[PDB]
């Protein structure tokens, strides 16, 4: 299930979404402001629908079948992916696989620390407070701090992301998903340029850059957004990612 906007002849860019969220609300502003001249290309994730037949099994899985998706639209070279959250682990995913050449990974979010056996308890807590987002209840410490809402601007931030919509179990198989990816056990290359956008309230939000930096063939580019927490950049300022895909493609 992969959406297709703006000049289908255009330079392709891919927009992969996070758990919870939904492709049409996620990438709206994003989706205007480059129809213009780009293919957008925006999958959903398994089970982010109003009647999902599937859930998420993996971001190797997500990633594979996007890949054929891809192929489907004869489409085998984007020139940007960006992804948020998990969105973002589908993407690296994507320039590992091989099969479809990507030159630039806009990683928004991303966590990839893989984390075993405490996948299933995390994934749980992180469900519970994204549905409870949609109650306008805030964020569980250390979560709020961290994902950098200690101003308690989570709800405002994140509740507009939420699919109104979801299901518990989608939500959970994703999150079981993006909590279960371990990067660095790949041993991965990646030839797309990688650049990291980092909301700088986000305790940790460099963690990953390391691991990153090795993953690339190529040095990474690092984007500090100030006085900004996990995805929102994305929430109320789209437009500057927008700009920045832009000026990345050029």
């Amino acid at each position: 299930k992969l959406h297709r906007m703006g000049e289908p002849h255009g330079p392709k860019v891919l927009l992969i979404h996070g758990a919870g969220f939904y492709w049409q609300t996620c990438f709206a502003r994003i989706i205007r402001d480059l129809k213009d001249r780009y293919c957008l290309l925006i999958p959903e994730l398994e089970g982010h629908t109003a009647h999902p037949r599937e859930y998420m099994v993996s971001v190797e899985e997500t990633a594979g079948k996007l890949g054929e998706a891809l192929e489907e639209l004869r489409v085998d070279k984007v020139q940007a992916i960006y992804g948020v959250s998990l969105g973002a682990s589908v993407a690296v995913e994507m320039a590992i696989r091989g099969e479809i050449k990507v030159m630039n990974l806009l990683l928004d979010g991303g966590q990839y620390e893989g984390m075993g056996e405490m996948t299933e308890q995390y994934a749980n807590i992180m469900a519970d407070a994204f549905l409870n987002l949609l109650a306008g209840e805030h964020l569980p410490s250390p979560v709020k701090e961290n994902m950098g809402f200690a101003a308690n601007n989570d709800v405002e931030v994140l509740q507009p992301l939420i699919y109104e919509h979801i299901t518990r179990e989608a939500l959970l198989h994703a999150l079981l998903a993006a909590y279960r990816y371990d990067l660095k056990a790949k041993n991965a290359r990646v030839d797309a340029r990688v650049s990291v956008l980092i909301g700088g309230n986000e305790i940790y939000g460099a963690q990953f850059t390391p691991l990153l930096a090795e993953i690339s063939r190529h040095p990474l580019d690092i984007y500090e957004f100030p006085n900004r927490g996990h995805a929102e950049v994305l929430s109320k300022e789209p437009e500057k990612i927008s700009r920045l895909i832009r000026e990345i493609l050029n």
